[PDB]
Parts: C-alpha cells; structure tokens; sequence
C-alpha cells in the first residue's frame, strides 16, 4: 500500500480508548520540537488538512531536562489553563534552546510576565489544583503509551506518526507528507 505500517506510521500494540483525536507531545528541551514550532509549523499545517472543528491537543513531557523539565510541564499546564499557549510557546522555546536564559522556575515565570500575564494571575494558576490536575492529565496521556521520544503525534489513540520514514531533503515536502499522513490516519 501507499501508506504502510512501519513507514509513515506505526500502530500501537495497546490502543488507548477515549484518547484525543490528534494528540501531540513535545518538550521545550527537544530540538526537533523547536523546529516543529518555528521552522515547520507542524501543528498549524496539520490543522489545515483536517476538517474544521477537529480537536487537537498538545501536551508537554517530563523526561527531558530533570527538575526544569517538570517545571515546564507545570508551566504548560498554566499556559493551557489561562489560554496563553500562543503567547508563550516561542519565548519558552527560545529561552530554553536559543538564549539559554531559562534556568529556573523564576525564569519561566519571567517569560509569562514579559508576555503580559499578570504576576498574581500566573502565581494563582501555578499553585491551583486545576493546574495540578492538568499536570496529571499530561503525565497520564504520555504514560498511556510509555512515551520515550518527542515530538510525537498520536491519532485516535491508535496510530503513531513516524517522521523518520518521511522525506527530509525538502522542509515543505516533509510537512506535507506529515500532514497528509495525519489526514489518512484520521480517516481510518
Ligand atoms: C523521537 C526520536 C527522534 C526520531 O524521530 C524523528 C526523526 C526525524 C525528524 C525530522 C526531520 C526534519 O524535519 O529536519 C523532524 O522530526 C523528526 C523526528
């Protein structure tokens, strides 16, 4: 077949019931994740190839970066609770990987302050049980598939994108193959 298990995607041995339809995992420490954001805009390009209104979910992971990795999962929970993902994604990626100015939880908070989130609002979210539950939700989704690598995308809890099987001589062709694979998997 044109699309084959092991080429553009793999199939989970144990599918996850009730999973998000399109579920992405990333780390702000992850170099390909930085590219998926700033260079390729994978999430945007997948969204454009899917029907309007499809639920896309994006979660942070703990397993890169030790203490700060977990702080960043909690900060991503704050971003989701406040709805400010689009305001903080690029400065968090650049703070961790480009300028390397993010070395502590306080430095993460600085990114939100600079992006216009009030200190009181950030701190109240950071310490809220709503955010505690969002941290648990991110961990559970990753645990459901023993995730050991990012960037990762899962479709309907059943299929995992396999970017290592896609063309990388051309960045736009790669994005198109990735997005068309998501569309194919979503229609299975
Ligand atoms: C999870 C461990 C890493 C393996 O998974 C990959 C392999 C290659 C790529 C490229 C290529 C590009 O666009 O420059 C973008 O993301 C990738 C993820």
């Amino acid at each position: 077949a044109q699309y084959e298990d092991g080429k553009q995607y793999t199939t989970l041995e144990k599918p996850v019931a009730g999973a998000p339809q399109v579920l992405e995992f990333f780390s702000f420490f992850c170099p390909h994740c930085y590219q998926f954001e700033e260079v390729l805009h994978i999430s945007d390009n997948v969204k454009k190839k899917l029907p309007e209104g499809v639920k896309m979910t994006k979660y942070h992971v703990n397993f890169m970066g030790g203490d700060l990795g977990k702080d960043l999962t909690q900060a991503w929970a704050v971003a989701m609770a406040l709805g400010v993902e689009d305001k903080v994604t690029v400065p968090l990626f650049e703070g961790v990987q480009k300028t390397q100015t993010i070395r502590s939880a306080s430095d993460i908070r600085d990114v939100f302050i600079n992006a216009g989130i009030k200190g009181e609002e950030y701190d109240a979210a950071w310490n809220s049980f709503v955010v505690k539950s969002l941290v648990a939700q991110q961990e559970k989704a990753a645990a459901d598939v023993q995730l050991r690598g990012v960037p990762a995308m899962f479709v309907n809890g059943k299929y995992q994108l396999n970017p290592q099987g896609m063309d990388t001589s051309n960045m736009d062709v790669f994005v198109q193959q990735y997005a068309d694979t998501v569309k194919y998997l979503s229609e299975k």
